[PDB]
């Protein structure tokens, strides 16, 4: 394929290489086809490569999910309908039950494999979406960051910007925390950290005058928003710094597609994100888990209407260019 990486704001969401999933309340994410995603996601994580069977060994791979009913050829055309819409497509390494335990050494193996998916699929970069127990098992922390050094010189000398990005889980990203080699060894590779606000029942942050300030608490969601990314983007409040035009904030599309973190009120977003703007740190934009969730339906079969993207995609892509 053709590398296509993102210069703007993005609205980044994961598509789901499976069918009919059951949502925290009961709802029905559907596979979907790429060219049914809203085009306002200008990012789509194709979700997820892993290692499928210990019989092939360690470095895990891509294979698009038969069920699906979209041929290989077919996928791969839809791929280049996005790019030819400027949009990105990524692939995600990671996910739950995902079997990622490499051992040192194998980062040669793994960035030809991402090269080979790359070239054949027309992927334009790789997001890091570890599930919990991979963030430190065996030599991850050393092997995924040396392997994807790899795939970025490979890229650019050939004047392509492979785009990196990870999705940490929030309480990770204390100064120290477990997923800060990633960042500290991807300092200048990756292209913008997209963390998952959601999923962490009640952790969060103290702040003098507010008080404690928790990812799950909806009547102080946009101080928890303004406060969280604030503490980030300067690296504050024993947070890792991700400086604002690289740091995307990552939220369940709805209550089905994560167990805590949906934003009830969108407002309380806009109003965070502008006041970020305010001290001149606007953020890169939104991510979201997952366009299949926003495409879903509720335990009622009601359709959830693509209501995630009508509220931020104008919103986020009517911001001004990144700097
Ligand atoms: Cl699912
Ligand atoms: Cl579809
Ligand atoms: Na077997
Ligand atoms: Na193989
Ligand atoms: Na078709
Ligand atoms: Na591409
Ligand atoms: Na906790
Ligand atoms: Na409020
Ligand atoms: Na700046
Ligand atoms: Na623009």
């Amino acid at each position: 394929g053709t590398i296509t990486s993102q210069d703007d704001n993005v609205v980044v969401g994961y598509w789901h290489n499976w069918c009919d999933g059951r949502g925290y309340q009961g709802g029905n994410a559907p596979c979907v086809e790429l060219k049914t995603v809203n085009p306002q996601y200008n990012v789509v994580n194709i979700s997820f490569m892993k290692v499928y069977d210990i019989a092939e060994g360690r470095i895990p791979t891509f294979k698009l999910d038969p069920t699906i009913a979209l041929s290989e050829a077919e996928f791969i055309a839809q791929i280049d309908t996005l790019n030819s819409q400027g949009r990105s497509v990524l692939i995600a390494l990671g996910g739950a039950d995902a079997h990622i335990e490499l051992t040192r050494g194998d980062e040669d193996a793994l960035a030809a494999e991402i090269i080979r998916l790359t070239d054949l699929y027309g992927f334009d970069g790789l997001d890091i979406d570890l599930e919990q127990a991979a963030i430190t098992a065996k030599d991850n922390q050393f092997v995924i960051p040396a392997a994807l050094k790899m795939v970025k010189e490979h890229y650019r000398k050939t004047g392509d910007n492979f785009m990196i990005t990870m999705a940490p889980e929030f309480p990770y990203l204390t100064a120290n925390g477990a997923y800060t080699p990633y960042l500290t060894e991807l300092d200048g590779y990756y292209d913008f950290i997209n963390p998952q606000f959601y999923n962490q029942g009640g952790d969060g942050l103290w702040i003098e005058g507010v008080g404690w300030i928790a990812q799950n608490n909806d009547a102080l969601k946009e101080e928890f928003i303004y406060y969280i990314a604030d503490s980030l983007i300067n690296g504050t409040r024993n947070y890792h710094k991700i400086p604002h035009d690289k740091l995307v904030f990552g939220l369940p599309s709805n209550i089905d597609a994560a167990a805590t973190g949906y934003i009830q009120d969108p407002q309380d977003l806009y109003k965070a994100f502008d006041r970020l703007k305010a001290q001149g740190q606007p953020l890169r934009g939104v991510m979201t888990w997952s366009v299949n969730w926003d495409m879903g339906t509720d335990a009622a079969n009601n359709s959830y209407n693509q209501q995630f993207i009508k509220d931020y995609g104008n919103f986020i892509h009517n911001q001004l260019p990144p700097v």
